[PDB]
C-alpha cells in the first residue's frame, strides 16, 4: 500500500494502554486504498488526521503517518474504526469506479460464477447482471444500479464482499483484497 484513509485517530493512543501517559503516541487506523488492508500506524506531531483521510504510507517522506505500526485483523480495529470502514471503503471505491465497474462487465468458476461471490448476489441476480452485460457493457455504478433491475446498489455489494475478505483470509477467493 501506497496509500491509506484514516478510520479512526487516537491522539494518546489506546485507551487501556498500560504504560505511562508520556510514552503513549499518536495513532491511526487506516485501510490501504488498493488491497484493503487494515494498519496502525503512529501519526507525526503537530497533525490531527481526520476520519476519511488520505494518508501517505509509501517509503518516501509521509507528511502525516509517522511509522506503520502493525497489520491489523478485523477484530483489533477500534469500535469507532469498525464503524466507519464500511462508509471508507465505499468512498475509496467511488474514487476509483472505473476498476470496479469493470469486475462487472467477469469470469466464471464451475458450478459458482463470480458474481455470486458478492453478498447479496445470487443465481437469479447474476444471470440478470449477465443479461444486461450482453446488450452493452456497462459504463458506471448509476448505469448498473438502473440496468440491473432491482439490483442492490453495487456500490453496497462491492464494499460487502470487501468486508466479508478482511474478515475471512482464510476465504478461498480473494477478489479484492488479495
Amino acid at each position: 500500500e501506497d496509500y491509506a484513509y484514516v478510520l479512526d485517530f487516537m491522539p494518546y493512543g489506546h485507551p487501556d494502554d498500560k504504560r505511562p501517559i508520556h510514552r503513549r503516541e499518536p495513532l491511526a487506523q487506516v485501510v490501504g486504498e488498493r488491497n484493503f488492508t487494515l494498519l496502525e500506524v503512529s501519526i507525526r506531531k503537530g497533525k490531527q488526521p481526520l476520519v476519511m483521510d488520505r494518508v501517505y504510507i509509501g517509503k518516501g517522506e509521509r507528511d502525516v503517518v509517522y511509522k506503520i505500526k502493525r497489520r491489523l485483523r478485523y477484530e483489533d480495529l477500534t469500535p469507532a474504526a469498525k464503524t466507519e470502514l464500511p462508509y471508507v471503503i465505499e468512498h475509496i471505491i467511488k474514487q476509483d469506479e472505473k476498476k470496479y465497474v469493470d469486475f462487472f462487465n467477469d469470469s466464471i468458476t464451475t458450478r459458482m460464477h463470480q458474481l455470486e461471490l458478492l453478498p447479496g448476489v445470487g443465481k437469479k441476480m447474476m444471470w440478470a447482471i449477465i443479461e444486461e452485460r450482453k446488450k452493452r457493457p456497462f459504463e458506471s455504478f448509476e448505469d448498473i444500479a438502473q440496468r440491473v433491475k432491482g439490483i442492490q446498489r453495487p456500490e453496497k455489494l462491492i464494499v460487502s464482499r470487501i468486508i466479508y475478505e478482511i474478515k475471512n483470509p482464510q476465504t478461498k477467493y480473494k477478489l479484492f483484497t488479495a
